[PDB]
């Protein structure tokens, strides 16, 4: 799927 | 599956 | 938050 | 927060 990653 | 990930 | 929208 | 739309 669509990746978002907030680190 | 689309990935949110808020480390 | 941070947010995703998968329509 | 950090927008992501996948529509």
């Amino acid at each position: 799927g669509n990746n978002q990653q907030n680190y």
